[PDB]
């Protein structure tokens, strides 16, 4: 699995809040046969699981602490080994949170020969987000709120993209058009990878 | 008005490994003392069920197993304290802080907990409890490898703040490898001894 691992089709994809990442991985999962996945449902699922381990990651998490790259690494490793062979390839959400998880990931998995950033404005992020607030507050608060969150996300992000940029895997796409468009910009970025 | 009141209503915390039985007796003290049982897991949990959209930041943060910031706790930690204040007897802080640093913030901006208890077992005692309410599929081995990693994580949040509140407030220690009654009677005690 290890040679198999390495040698396969890997993705990742980034994006903050409102980018509308979500519905572009479901139309690259439905155009492309892609396994989607993302830590927080890696989390979620082993969080149900009553494992040893996921009361190692319940005990983290419920001190709001950091669960260890490694943990979280070991549940993509077994998420991606339980799809082998019947897998056109791996579309990884959300990933990674930091460089030196990235860069782990590398070394014990495989480098991704793709990753797509979905770029777009604070401005763009926040009307699509303030679009699906169902608060019933004033919109001046709901707006700060939305730009904290985009802040936070902005502040993870940067160093993220500047390794991949660097080391030259980095696709930027426009996030800001109509979906139908920014799709076929991510299919382009995805063919002229692998093909 | 708040802050006045907050900075002089009843604050225990309360820290114990996995397997002290710790949860337990925090259920019984509630329901003898009339406090609020206050916990970071729980504050979090009521917050992301909120669906609000400040909830959707801590969210964000938990999907990448990040950090959550002390920041954003603290605060959850301050609307649960004064939306109970006045239908409460005191507070009963489990599991927190988990560094020095957040102690001291939360004593800045709250107030002073009266009471630090601390629930002490041996890692023996802690990993056979743990084994006794696993429900492993792996080897005996591996599954202890796993808790052993539970009570490191334990030490490390633990006693840098135990160590500080000893110089601080009052820090009862409690033998919590007796029976739960005997434990639960201990605790009692503690806090008897403090509130008069
Ligand atoms: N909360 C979630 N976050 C990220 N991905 C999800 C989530 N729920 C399901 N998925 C996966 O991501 C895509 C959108 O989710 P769904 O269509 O609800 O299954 C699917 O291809 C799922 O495999
Ligand atoms: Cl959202
Ligand atoms: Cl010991």
């Amino acid at each position: 699995f290890m040679e198999d691992l390495r040698k396969c089709k890997i993705i990742f994809i980034i994006g903050g809040p409102g980018s509308g990442k979500g519905t572009q991985c479901e139309k690259l999962v439905e155009k492309y046969g892609f396994t989607h996945l993302s830590t927080g449902e890696l989390l979620r699922e082993e969080l149900a699981s009553e494992s040893e381990r996921s009361k190692l990651i319940r005990d983290i998490m419920e001190r709001g602490d950091l669960v260890p790259s490694g943990i979280v690494l070991e549940l993509l490793k077994e998420a991606m080994v339980a799809s082998l062979g019947d897998t056109r390839g791996f579309l990884i959400d959300g990933y990674p949170r930091e460089v030196k998880q990235g860069e782990e990931f590398g070394r014990r998995i495989g480098d991704p020969q793709l990753v797509i950033c979905m770029d777009c404005s604070a401005d763009t992020m926040t009307n699509r987000l303030l679009q699906m607030s169902r608060s019933s507050l004033p919109v001046d608060d709901t707006t700060k709120t939305i730009a904290k969150r985009l802040e936070a996300y902005y502040r993870a992000s940067i160093p993220v993209i500047a390794y991949y940029e660097t080391k030259t895997q980095l696709h930027k796409i426009n996030a800001e058009g109509t979906p139908e468009d920014v799709f076929l910009q991510l299919c382009t970025a995805i063919d002229s990878i692998f093909l």
